[PDB]
């Protein structure tokens, strides 16, 4: 399937927000467009994962950006279809860019799986840094050979997670904001109490968060 568009009008601005394992494109929608009335030019493009089977939960297939082999190590995934992934994400960055939008204004986005994604996507594969990440009851796996160089230094990130959250680990969300912490990166860290999923509150915060970079 086609990534969901929400267009805005004369946009000078792109989010590339990625739903989590097994959900719909749509999933997220009313947060984009509750996100679109606190930024009026920025576009939000949600893509949908294809159906791939995933080993951890049986060998199923649904919406997944990249297999999962075993719950621990987190470290065990695929990482070809991980890079897949980010190619496709690539993809929709560099088509924003021929479109004129300037890279420092697309901000990628992701809950849980798809925030694996977003911070790969910009942290350890695109060479041009992007305006920033939002990464939502997340990991990164693939933080453990992070190695940055000054432009992706520039980054800003602000991590969100539920401290109750019995899918992904508290403690691997905070694992990621700290390896960009310890490169010289700009993070920010705000949990909720809250579960895996995303509030209004939480909402809120990415909202003011966001405004002061757009």
């Amino acid at each position: 399937s086609e990534p969901l568009i929400l267009d805005a009008p004369n946009a000078d601005a792109c989010i590339i927000w990625l739903h989590g394992l097994g959900a719909d494109r749509t999933d997220f929608k009313p947060v984009a467009e509750a996100l679109q009335m606190v930024l009026p030019s920025t576009r939000f493009i949600l893509p949908q994962a294809p159906s791939q089977a995933v080993t951890v939960n049986g060998g199923w297939v649904m919406p997944s950006w990249y297999d999962i082999l075993a719950f621990s190590p987190a470290r065990a995934i695929d990482e070809d279809q991980l890079n897949a992934s980010a190619d496709q994400v690539i993809a929709l960055i560099d088509e924003q860019r021929a479109k004129g939008i300037a890279a420092e204004r697309i901000i990628l986005a992701g809950f849980s799986q798809g925030g694996a994604v977003v911070l790969h996507t910009a942290f350890r594969r695109y060479a041009q840094p992007l305006g920033g990440v939002l990464a939502l009851s997340t990991y990164a796996p693939t933080f453990d050979d992070l190695a940055l160089d000054e432009r992706h230094k520039r980054i800003p990130v602000l991590h969100l997670h539920g401290s109750q959250d019995d899918v992904v680990d508290p403690a691997l969300g905070r694992a990621a904001h700290d390896a960009l912490q310890a490169q010289g990166v700009e993070v920010g860290w705000h949990d909720y109490p809250m579960g895996h999923e995303v509030s209004l509150e939480e909402i809120h915060d990415i909202g003011a968060w966001l405004r002061k970079r757009l």
